[PDB]
């Protein structure tokens, strides 16, 4: 049952569209025939054609099914007032009003039933999950029982299958959990879904975060990246929008996902080592403390890809005037052009700035949830 | 009006949902009250609660609006048979059947009206196009008058518009036509949309194409790339999925897309796996990179497998390319002509100065085939 037709006048009955084609008209051979005796006395009956119009489903060569209406009437078939026209066809969208002979003469409402159709999705998933909106191919879903939001990555049509198992083994509070996996035909990876949104939204609009908060998030970030590293994973693309926040509250758990500036200097001139993630965290810290990126073109004044390579980052003293020396120093030691000389995650965790049991206790507290 | 409720029993009336919340029940304070006199005599009336259930819209912190139903009834609110449960909530999807007190007792059908809502798109676009299904963001759309299927690439949040005008200047039958552009909310780029899908789908699953067909497609490919070159465009990322086929038929026109990586006149397109050239691993942005790519495409086409892939410790993929030692399975290449293998060879040279050019490739013995060239001319007559 791919479409519903909802009658809007007495003479007409509702139609469930299961078949691939439906003809409408007074002709006895029409799947939907107007010949009903109540309908025959509506005077406007005589204005209806023998084969008035047809609705049909066609497979568009994208594995998608498109509904069309096709006017064959002398007096017109109208979709939301607009006349289709004798011999013309047009796509039939959800909530279309079908009018006959007159523009205002509404007869049906058309509803597409293949919108949040669960039939597409495999049985094993549908038993645990309700599928919702696309979050742009990743979808929002709900646990049938607990009604808790989750995210589901979907992939497409051998070896990148146990790679999922290894990701599901990863267990760290500052890292997105692979809550569930479904291999049916497309790969369905159920993931955790952070509510507090992206750390990106928190620094957008040239505003900066509280230094205390930066430290709290950055500590978590460091822990997470370090864990990844010793689990043989280099993140390789680490940014404000990859860092998710657990709640609306400023004191919250940070979680990393996804396995423009943030490209490392060494990765511009294998060169795929851990230090690239450190560079990235450096850039994240910088944006967090300052509220602006360490690199951007403006004019002819040095290319962005040249700025990074020389290592000369954008330094606005007035902004950094109210950011502690150690905070600036960490960022400095983290944004070294020479990767051999760049700070490592261990080194960063030893840095004076993070020598702060006050926030560390805050972090432990947050783990108790 | 974000949702429709369609009554399925006489006592009930339809509901248009415009407000953010609607309570249902017998209590007079419910936005949808059951107290109607026809409804009062349906005996099952007495099984309905005072505040039976509510439907409401909530802004999920993604600029998206999610519908929920929430059961508060003693006897149950059911969504598609499934019981919601006293005090529980759940997302309410399109075409949900709401049943009261009994699982089978259907009362409403719920329809989401923010589904194929056209209000999202700019008027200029809607005047000419009916937007349809997504194809992953690139959505399908229909020319309002002709009903011609076209593709519309939608983007995100200055001069990335001149680029469009330039790409619009490109006029070759083997290159995707940019039918239109809209700068408003997101940048909308209306494109031709080939009916035959990607050349990628044609070689997927370790299967190879007919050698005759390869030649037909590869000729076209060569022409297209050459044209691009002499129009100051280096494609820079050329692959099976960038090559589109005009129809289901094996003999068809080939069209090239994606100038998202290309460098247009002087600059890199402001829109900004194996197909990386050896020189571009060690400016180094010359035409010869496209030749390398076409070489790799030819290789995949004829053989049905890629010239490079890691397998094990046995040489890295990025090292294979640089030494130029491609994967050669004699049993596969046993039924591919010598000239075909020779073209691929001359096209996959490590030294870019020594690599074949598009002109050189078109002079190659393999493409000295007026039989297929006549076939191509035929296809132009359409």
């Amino acid at each position: 049952p791919w479409a519903r037709l909802w009658a809007l006048q007495d003479g007409f009955a509702n139609l469930e569209c299961v078949n691939d084609n439906y003809w409408f008209g007074r002709d006895k051979s029409c799947e939907y025939c107007f010949d009903e005796p109540l309908l025959k006395r509506t005077d406007k009956y005589r204005t209806y054609s023998k084969k008035h119009f047809r609705i049909f489903r066609e497979v568009g060569p994208k594995n998608s099914y498109i509904a069309y209406i096709e006017d064959h009437s002398g007096n017109g078939t109208f979709v939301n007032t607009e006349l289709v026209g004798k011999g013309k066809r047009r796509p039939l969208n959800n909530n279309s009003e079908i009018a006959l002979s007159l523009s205002r003469n509404k007869v049906f409402v058309f509803f597409d039933l293949t919108v949040d159709d669960q039939s597409v999705y495999p049985k094993a998933l549908r038993d645990e999950y309700i599928m919702s909106k696309t979050l742009g191919e990743v979808k929002l879903a709900f646990e049938r029982k607990t009604c808790k939001k989750v995210a589901i990555r979907i992939i497409s049509k051998l070896n990148v299958e146990t790679e999922i198992e290894i990701l599901k083994k990863l267990n760290h509070p500052c890292i997105i959990k692979i809550k569930n996996f479904f291999d049916a035909e497309d790969y369905y990876i159920v993931l955790e879904l952070m509510e507090g949104g992206e750390l990106f939204d928190k620094v957008v609009g040239n505003k900066r975060l509280k230094e205390a908060t930066c430290k709290l998030y950055f500590y978590q970030m460091l822990l997470a990246v370090q864990y990844l590293h010793e689990n043989g994973i280099i993140h390789r693309d680490l940014k404000p929008e990859n860092v998710l926040l657990s709640s609306q509250e400023e004191d919250c758990l940070i979680k990393i996902t996804d396995f423009p500036t943030y490209l490392a200097p060494e990765v511009l001139v294998a060169g795929y080592n851990r230090a690239v993630d450190c560079w990235s965290l450096g850039v994240i810290l910088f944006i967090c403390l300052s509220g602006y990126p360490p690199f951007s073109e403006h004019r002819t004044q040095v290319s962005l890809k040249d700025q990074i390579t020389s290592g000369k980052y954008n330094f606005i003293p007035e902004v950094w005037a109210e950011v502690s020396e150690k905070a600036l120093d960490l960022v400095k030691k983290l944004l070294v052009v020479d990767p051999k000389a760049r700070f490592t995650t261990e080194e960063a965790l030893r840095h004076p700035w993070l020598q702060d049991e006050d926030m560390k206790r805050k972090f432990q507290d947050l783990l108790s949830e």
